[PDB]
DNA sequence: TGCGACGGTCTGACGCTCTACACAGTGCCAGGGGGAGATAAACGAACGCTGAACGCTCCGG
């Protein structure tokens, strides 16, 4: 609310893609009339051509006479966006005039920058502000209801990123001392990702050093269970690294 | 026709890499035809809301 500049444009993309003009929220329209937005943002305004936007939100089997549906679209963006931060270059559509802080992609990157370069000055408290402000900022999961193949592979990037966000989020966490929110928090993304080996590493280290054992090696053995009955393969060896010196008892941890 | 000579025509002028680069002085606008992009509407489609309605276990007086 601190940065709530007057003339301010913001657009929201980590979530359900929206439009705020000064705090008033926009019909976006129709999910296509939304992916194309959301394709023609998360380009940090470069200009993308036609049938490009085409391939995007379509992919391999597109319409014949329906290049003018894009133009509609787009039409319809600079009825609901303002008429010059929409502009056409060489057949294409970009999206131009953005101020800093108006994409929250590019928030979310500024954030994961200074915390890694937090991390490296070795600063706890500036980056688990800049994280916790990085996690305020996706509502539920990105891209919701938008089709396309560049929407999907969009939402699975970003999946991933924020997985890999909180798997650091985490470990800063453990680095500091949170034990409690940490355990709740990583039970409930595990019994939701039930496959994901480094968050199961992440329970392992945190239930060592939080006086919870019994819990972590079923845990474990699950794991391994549901690793070998759904692949046929065995677990990546931190992880066999990691039990084993929990096993011994090694008070480095602790 | 035989003669030299006069002349044009035509050809290549061993092999490779290491190296290896680019190329410069004199007109002007109006009228008209097409297709690129923005517009607002349109015919058809399916997308939702309406809970209703059928049937099940159900705790039960």
């Amino acid at each position: 609310a601190e940065e709530e500049e007057s003339g301010a444009l913001r657009f929201g993309v980590l979530g359900p893609v929206r439009a705020w003009r000064d705090g008033e929220t926009l019909a976006t329209g129709s999910p296509q009339q939304r992916a194309l937005l959301a394709a023609l943002l998360l380009r940090e305004g470069r200009t993308a051509t036609a049938g490009e936007l085409i391939d995007a939100l379509w992919g391999e089997e597109p319409p014949s006479q329906a290049l003018a549906a894009v133009r509609t679209y787009a039409s319809r963006l600079r009825k609901v966006l303002d008429p010059g931060v929409l502009v056409s270059e060489s057949g294409g559509y970009a999206v131009r005039g953005l101020a800093e802080g108006a994409l929250d992609l590019a928030r979310a990157q500024d954030l994961a920058s200074a915390a890694e370069k937090a991390r490296s000055a070795g600063d706890l408290c500036h980056a688990r502000d800049l994280l916790r402000r990085a996690l305020d900022l996706w509502d539920g999961e990105v891209l919701a209801g938008v089709p396309g193949p560049y929407a999907q592979t969009q939402r699975v990037r970003l999946g991933e990123w924020r997985l890999q966000l909180l798997e650091t989020r985490l470990d800063m966490d453990l680095d500091q001392g949170c034990h409690a929110e940490a355990v709740s928090e990583l039970t409930a993304l595990t019994a939701a990702h039930p496959l994901r080996e480094r968050l199961r590493e992440l329970l392992m280290l945190a239930l060592y050093r939080s006086g919870r054992q019994a819990e972590a090696l079923a845990v474990y053995a699950d794991t391994r269970r549901l690793l070998a009955d759904e692949l046929g393969v065995d677990p990546r060896p931190g992880l066999q690294e990691l039990q084993q010196r929990i096993l011994q008892a090694d008070p480095a941890l602790a």
